[PDB]
This record gives C-alpha cells, structure tokens and sequence, in this order.
C-alpha cells in the first residue's frame, strides 16, 4: 500500500516504525512474520533483511530494514506531512547534529537496558521464570543514571533535542510503553521533568495505537 | 466446594493437572489465573501457592499445588473411576517404584529441557523475542539422549512404565504437544517407538479436550 | 538382597543410605567411582543409563532415582523401623500434602542448595574462587524458600505435618553439606527452621551417612 | 575552530579523526586522560554527560557521539575533500541505503569486533571461551557483507560512505589479530577491507 | 619424624610430589587433608601453607610449600639415590636451564590448560553439571598447540629436556592420568613421539603407584 | 656472540631479565621485539620463543626463553660476580628450597594479581579503553591478601627467602615499579614491613637501571 512493514506488533522495533508511520498519517500493511515458523530466517523474508531480523520495510522498490534507519527515511520522505519528526528548521546542519547525539543516546545508553528490564521483569515473568532481582537492581541504577541525564537535559529543553517532539524522543516510546507496566516506573515519575516528558510522549495518539 | 484448578489453559503443567482430571471423567472448574497481568505472583494466587506458578488445586477442603503431586492424588483418590492412571495391580509395591522411576526421570531428564525447547521455540516467537539457536541446538542434543533411553525402554514395553498408560507416560503429554509445533518433532518421529507412543497419547480423548 | 550402587559423598546416594538406616535394613554399598567416570561406563549404565549415582537393587527388583528408591523403602518395609509415611499412610488427603513437600524439596531447595554447595564447598576442592554474586543470588532464593518452610513450621512440627518424613528426609544430606558454610545463618536466623534442622541431622541415620 | 576531545588510541575517536582527514580539515586532538579518569569528571562531565570520549566542538557547536560527529562533518563540510555521502547526497532512497549500513555496523559488526579486538591483543601482549563464540558471529556478519559486496563495490553502493568509513578502526585493530584470517577468506570483503585501510585518512590515525 | 605430605592422593599437585617420592625410594607418611571440610583453609594447615592449598611437605624440621620446589628439593637432597631427576650431569649449568625451560613450559602452558580440561570433562560430571564444549574445544585447541611444540621437541630429544627422564617430565604424569580418561586423549595418540612419551611416562612404578 | 635479550624495554617480563644482568654487572644487547606489530608471533622470534612471548634470550650458543628460566641461568652461570642472587651459601640445598617456594608464590599468587591491577590502571589507557573498577577492587582484595602473608613473613626475615635480597624479591620488582604509578601503592605503604622492602628492592641501582 505503498509502505509495508514485516514485523511483529509487540516488538519494540516493529512499534518505532509504527509509531512514525502514524505521525505522518500514513497509511500502510502491517504484515506480522512468522516467528514460530522460522520465517524470518528462511527466503524471502531474509531478501528483506539478511540478518533475519524484524521489522523489515517496503515503500514501492525501496527495501529497507534496521528501525532508526526506516524511521529516519520517513521522516524525511514524508517531512511535508503531519508530525515533523525533524528539527523545525530540518536543512539546519547543526540543530540535525544536536538531534543525531540523542539518537544515538536512546541507541546505545537507553534501549540495550530498557530491553533487559523488559524481559526481566514482563517476558520472564509470564512463563514462570523467576525474574533474576540482581539483574533487575543492576539494570536500574543503569537505568537510573541515563535518567539523571535526560532530567538535567529537560530542565533545558521542552524535549530531548530541543523545544519540538523529534526522533529523538519517538524512539524511546516502545520500550517506556512497556516499563510503564512494571515496578521501573518509579524512575521516571520520581524524575518530575522525565515525568512529564513520558506523560507527553505516550500520550500521543500515533503512541495509543501501538499501545 | 468439588474441583478447582487455578491455572492457565495454556501452561504446561496447568495442562498435566487437566488430562489426569479428564482421564477420570471428573466434574471440575478451571479458575482463570492470567499470568499477563502477573495474577500468579500476587496475592490472593500466593496464597495458594507461595511459589507463584499455576496450577494450584482444591478438592473439597483438600488444597494442593505441584501439578504432579495433584496428578498423584487423583490417580489414587479417584483409582476406581475412569482410566486407571495408577499400574494394573496398584498395590503391587515393585511394579509401583517402576512407575516411580519413570515420573523421575519425566520431572529430571525430560521436562527441564522440554520446557526449555518450548520457551525457545513458541513463547518467545508470541512476544517477537528471538529464539537463541545455541540454547535450542543444546537441548535438542540433550532431548536425542533421552528420547534415545526412551526408545530403548519402549523396544520392552508398550508404554513407559509397563503394558499399560500411566502416570509416566501422562506427565508427558503437555510439553509434547508444544514441540510436535515445532522443528523439535523430528526427534520423536525419527524414533520409532517415541514415535508410535507420541501418536496413542497425544490421540487420547482427554489430551486432545486440552489441546 | 539390598545394594546401592553409589558413592558415600554424593547427596544422592546419602538419601537412599538415610532411608535404609532408618528402616534398620540391611544392604551392601558398592562403591562407584565417580573420579574415574564409572557411573559413564559399562556396567554402571546398564543399571542406570543416565549415568546418575544412585541406582539400586533389591533382590531381583533394580532401580535407579534417589526419590523412586525412597519411597520404595517406605513403602515395601513400611511396617519397620521409623516410618517414612505418615502415620496414617492410607490416608490419600494426608500423602498428597507429604507429596507436595517432596515436590517441592525437589524443584525448589535442591537446585539452589546444590549450586550453593557447589560454590562455597566444592570450587575449592580444585583451585576455583567461589563467585560471591552467585552465593547473595542462590542465597536470596534459598531464602524465600526458608520463608516457606518457617510459616509452615510455625503449624508443623515438620513439613508435611506432626511427623518425620520422606520430605524432610529428602533435605537431609544438601543441609549437612550446608552447615558447613556461611549460608548456615539463613538456617539459624529462622527459629523453627533452625530447631527443624538440629532435629533431622541429629538423628542417628542422618549422623551415620555425614 | 575544530576540537576533538579524546584518546588517539580509541576506536570511536578514530572514527571522529578519519572523517575529518577526509574532509583535509585543520583540528586540535584535545587529549583525554582516562587513565586518571578524566572522562568522568567535570569539566569534560558538561561537554559529555555519560562520560566517554569523543566530545567534539566546531566554533560554537559542541557535541558527543562519534557516530553524530561523523555525520554532521559529513554534511557540514559536504562540498570538499572526500564525499562521505552518497554521490546524490540528496536523494533520499540512496541515504536511506546507507543508514542501515550505518546500523548494521553500530548494532551486528562493532560490537563483536571490538569485544574480539580487545580480546586477542591483551591474550597476545599481556597473557589475559569469548574468541571463538565472538569469531563465529563475526563470520555470520561478513558472510553477509560478502554477499552485499557481490553486488556493490562498497557496502552502500558504488563509492566509499560513512558506511565503510565507520568499520575502518575497529578492522585496524582486527588486522594485528588472527581473527584477520575472517577477512583474508572472504574475497570481496578482503579487497574491501584492502581498499578502506589503505586510505591516506586511515593509515594518518593508525 | 622423616619426611611427610600433607595433600590429598586424587590431588594433581599432591601426586607430583607422591611420584618423585617413589621415585627415590623414599619412604614417607601421606597425611590426608579432608578439602572436603575446608581444612586446607584453617589452622593449623595454614600454619604449614599460608595459601591454603595442598600440597604441604615436611622432610625433618625443613617445612615445604608449593609441589614444584618440593620435587626439585626432592631431586637436589636425594640425588644419588632412585632415578635421577635431574639431568645426567646434574652441575652442567647450561643443561639445567634447559631442564629449566621446560619446567616453566609446564607451569605456564601445559598446565592451566589441561587442569581446564579435567576439570570440564572430568569434575563437572561428579556434581550434575554439564561440560561446557565452547571451553574444551578452546582449551583443546591450546593443548594441540603446545603438543605440536612438544612433539618437534621429541623428535630431536628422547624427553622433554634432553635424553633421560627429568622433573620437566614428571611435572606432565598427573594431569596426563586424568586427561586419558577423557577424549582429549586423542591429542597424545595422534602425535607420534608424544604418544611413545606419554605411554613411557606413564607406564613407570612411580606413576603407577598414585594412580 | 655475547649476551642478547629479544624483548621491550617496557615488558615486565623483559625487565626481570635485565634487572637481573644489571645486578650482576654484565655488558648485553636488548633487541628490540615490536608487540605493537605482532613480531613476537611471527618468525624468525618464533624460532626463539615457539610460544610466543617474549622474552628470548642468548648467551654465546645457549638460547633460553622463559623469563625465570632466564634469571635462574643467570643467577647459577654469573654466580661468582656481582650481586650474589642465589642465598648466602648456595650448595645449601634446604636453603635453596625456601628461596624456591618464595619463586613459585611470586608467580602463582602475585604476578597475575599485579599483571591484571597494571594492565587495568596504566596499559588500558593505552587502547583507548576505561579502566574497569570492580576489577580494580577485587584484584586490589587478593593482592591484599597476598601482601599480608609477605607482611609477616617479612616480620621474620629480612627479605623474602631469609636475610639476603634474592631471586625471589627481584622477580617481584617490575610488577611493583608499575603499580607503585597508581593509587595500588597504597597496600604496599600500608603494611610497613612490606613498604620498607618495596623501598629497598625499587632503590637499588639495578633496579633504576631499566625504569
Ligand atoms: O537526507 C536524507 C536523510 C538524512 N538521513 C536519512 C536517514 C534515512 C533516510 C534518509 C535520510
Ligand atoms: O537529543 C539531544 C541530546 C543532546 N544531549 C543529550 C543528552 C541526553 C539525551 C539527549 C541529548
Ligand atoms: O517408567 C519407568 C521407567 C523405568 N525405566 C525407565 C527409563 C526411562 C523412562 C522410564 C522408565
Ligand atoms: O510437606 C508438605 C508441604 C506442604 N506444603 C508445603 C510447602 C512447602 C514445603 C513443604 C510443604
Ligand atoms: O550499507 C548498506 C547496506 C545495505 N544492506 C546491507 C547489509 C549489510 C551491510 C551493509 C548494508
Ligand atoms: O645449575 C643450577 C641451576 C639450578 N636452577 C637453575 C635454573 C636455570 C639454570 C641453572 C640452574
Ligand atoms: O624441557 C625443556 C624444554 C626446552 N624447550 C622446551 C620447549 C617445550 C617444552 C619443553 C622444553
Ligand atoms: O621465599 C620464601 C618464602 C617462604 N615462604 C613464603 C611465603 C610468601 C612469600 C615467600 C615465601
């Protein structure tokens, strides 16, 4: 339809593309692999993505994969529509760069523990694996000092990268969507600028219909 | 008052306690615990079982959790009706200790790594989580051992523990059912008689209704 | 008549040799030596083809499973020396709570008890350094496992009710290794759970097998 | 003018330090001492919060992440030295090609090669089952740039990007490694591999 | 009181010390530590090694640590009696420092990695835990290595250190008994003037005796 | 042709060998082995070292590597000249046994400790990495440990072997030369005894020689 994505509805990556699809009132297939079959590790899915990973992404010809990468392209394809998910100026090469640093903030402080909170505490859980409480403390003073960071960081700026809702701040919606549903809440509420950024960022309607 | 499985219709060892009760053409009610919302790890669930895993049991006043230790109890506290899950002569000390034997080892040698495989397998896929390989390659070489010792005992016997269906063969059934949906089954249909003794007890009227 | 194929160190053998000693029987230990891989070789797997200490003989019957070999001595020489049943062992009600214990000393005191012991005892035996980390999380776990036990204590004069039992005879051999370690004040800090060990490694079977 | 705050040794300064050798930029390499770490203390705490190194400054602009400093230079200074984007930099399908180059080496390729890297030099020069587990999964990563190789010339097509140019330190490392028989093996990748070290901003860093 | 060691007869350190023991014809009283209770790690062990590890060595009022120099002192004190432990020229300087590099090869390369292997394939299968194949196929493929270098070696020399039996080669027997238990013994057999040296080696009384 | 050490001038292992030429006055050469490079695992220093490492090591005809395998040639060979490295009475063979413990302690229980705490404090550096802090403490834990045993057996003895600087300190010296450069100086200054033999062994003229 135009765009498809190969994902799983549940999966962080597959829901950060979602997430800006629906900032730009796209329309599009969510077509949900396989997993228990294999699929993303058989032809064709692995023509999509060679490393056998979810999402993959469609628009016309274009085949694209990784999710920041996907989310990037849309919100410079699609930049005269809906949300923009640049900078307000979005041709201004240094507030770009200012953004670029969050980007890869969420990429490699936030999301890796983010992850392994939410499998600790959410994916374990419910089978009947005994949630590792060493791994869960570690984890949150981890968690605990990024967030210390964006605090400082949102004394300053309205959002992540500067006063308007970007990339920067979409990208974390997934992963803070399901730590919001255990005990590792209390970080972000007991942080009143984290706080009011994630009642703003979940709150959004592209982020209720991943939800 | 009669019959209460607290559990989930889907957890293996909910499942265990099921057959056995269908085994029995006993009258019982399947009280919902909905381990999603982390029912089994709050009250008023812990106070069934402190350990928060399903199943938890009632007969009467009678209050069990360990789904084999409520398979035990039906197998004798409802001997004289339905499917005899106990050996022909169950008062015949020998022929029980080798029905004994054959329930060790399910609970040792083949759950652990059954329940493994599944997880791998099928419940990560649920959640778009990505199965590792390299436990799944392990367990599988673990699984061809036992099935191995399997083949071996039912080259003697028609089912585990002698001539006839018991106990042994029944705690079997749950965790079965889930790997014949995945790669896994070809482990048990390489094997002639795992083979033939997968197909009777997964084919039993009580298996299916839980299927 | 009876023997065990086994090992006198192994906690498994020593559940099967503290069941014997409290029916006052009679057996043979035929030793297998563990060091050398025996229980991996011929003619060991062919009484116990998981290459697992204990298997076991009585008479004609063999088997092989600490906890199938128990219950067998507790069932075939019920009417002897302590009994292993409850006192009442035709009540089904009253073994199913037994069998609940054993359940769980199974699945939830023993893998922790084992790694625990594993770490703090064994490691040293050969030059390794006990992981510390390991120890705080077994004995975290080990220790919502005691919780269990005292509330039940609290009721019980032992786990499955007034009486001494396979499921506290199940404990006794991963608790004399125990002793002998740091992880012992989970036991002494819990009072009935401490009054309840002092009670069942006391006893002379459990003193004869340490 | 343009500062780089960082080690000469460190693979994500190398990063900062090639693509302005590209670009035949004039910078000041602001040395970090993390032996006595100075990475986390102030002042360098206000030019990077989580406390690693590269911090960057251009004039006024200051920034962190080597991955972000690499692409604003690539922008900022688009018109001279080396193009590190596509030759149609402003195409949109082709940027998108090489960001998820730029991905795959953040997430599947740089932190395997590092954990290697770092591995086998300190095993060979200081004497400290993590080699062959890492191997393995390098091997699965280059048989899919081989692949990818076959068909394009550089990983994101027809020129050298970002793409490559992000891979160049960590293979330096890999190269004074056994682990080099992974590259050598693959024919593609090898003469890759050849092509991006040999480069006059590569072998200024090394 | 005449010479005594205070170890442990499965210990690998305890039987270098027991083989060049009997290789002198010496007589002595094994005084068993119980490593089992801790005793290596209390007074008065640690009064005999400070370390705590076995073995420890007494020969009248000269008190010993650490199996390397106790053999050596074996060899020195007790030269002209038994096998002669060091080279046939015992005051060469320049033959000793061969002998010498080769006990240090022992200490430094052979050593840690076969007492990995042992302890993978050998002791991890007396408690229930399973041998870790990552770990026996990285610390095999060192010990090829190091038996290739061993192998060249015997091929110019009739031992390790030159043509007779010295401490370099007595230091190898214990580790070298385990190791044939296990499959890493296809590493001796399928080099040639290993295996002739390992046979040798092993098949002497001394050996024997602590077998 | 005379004495050569293969090796670098910054390699504690290189330096224990040149500590021990300077002590007994002896002209050499140090080639230069580039690590950097790799020379050390190519030919032609693999025909001198097939392991690898360095150093190697010539005098006249006799090729050695190992450095204590070194120190001890040299200590025997250069006997009669410069520092006496060897005890007092050196054909006494219990003596030379005592010094022989304290040689086998330097290597099994203090070199790796401080090889670890120099390469986490200085040479990470090096590489661009950070310096691990859980590492630091609980290899600063053992050498503690390690530093009390040399504590009170320095309460007893002069230096470590008895009255005499011996093989035994000087095999310590490279290790301690590096360490006393980070803030690990405080165990030795700590435990005074241990601080007075740091301060001797690190001021004799050999020692200053190869910093
Ligand atoms: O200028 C287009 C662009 C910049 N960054 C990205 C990322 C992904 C697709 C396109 C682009
Ligand atoms: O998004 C831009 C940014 C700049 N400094 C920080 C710090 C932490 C998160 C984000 C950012
Ligand atoms: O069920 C009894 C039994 C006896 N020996 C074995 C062996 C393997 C599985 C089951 C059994
Ligand atoms: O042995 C009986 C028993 C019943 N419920 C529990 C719970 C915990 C340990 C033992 C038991
Ligand atoms: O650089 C772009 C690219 C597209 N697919 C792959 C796959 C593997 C490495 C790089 C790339
Ligand atoms: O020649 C005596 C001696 C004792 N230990 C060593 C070590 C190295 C060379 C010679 C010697
Ligand atoms: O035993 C002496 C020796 C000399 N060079 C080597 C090398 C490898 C093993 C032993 C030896
Ligand atoms: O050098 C001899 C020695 C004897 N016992 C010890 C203990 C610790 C270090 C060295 C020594």
């Amino acid at each position: 339809a135009g765009i498809k994505v190969f994902g799983h509805p549940a999966s962080i990556a597959t829901r950060r593309v979602l997430i800006a699809l629906h900032e730009k009132n796209l329309d599009f297939e969510l077509v949900h692999v396989e997993l228990k079959d294999g699929e993303h590790k058989k032809e064709p899915f692995l023509s999509r993505n060679p490393f056998g990973q979810v999402p993959a992404f469609e628009d016309g010809d274009l085949k694209l994969f990784e999710s920041r990468a996907i989310t990037q392209y849309i919100a410079h394809r699609y930049e005269n529509q809906g949300t923009n998910l640049l900078q307000t100026d979005s041709k201004n090469i240094s507030q770009y760069a200012i953004m670029a640093i969050g980007m890869q903030v969420e990429d490699h402080q936030f999301d890796p523990v983010a992850s392994k909170l939410a499998f600790e505490q959410i994916f374990k859980s419910i089978y009947g694996l005994t949630t590792d409480e060493a791994v869960v403390a570690e984890e949150e003073a981890k968690l605990a000092k990024v967030l210390d960071v964006y605090e400082a960081r949102l004394k300053e700026f309205k959002y992540l990268a500067g006063e308007t809702f970007t990339l920067t701040d979409l990208h974390h919606i997934p992963a803070i969507q399901y730590l919001l549903g255990t005990p590792t809440k209390k970080l972000f509420t007991e942080r009143p600028r984290v706080n009011e950024w994630v009642a703003e960022i979940t709150k959004r309607p592209a982020s209720e219909k991943v939800q």
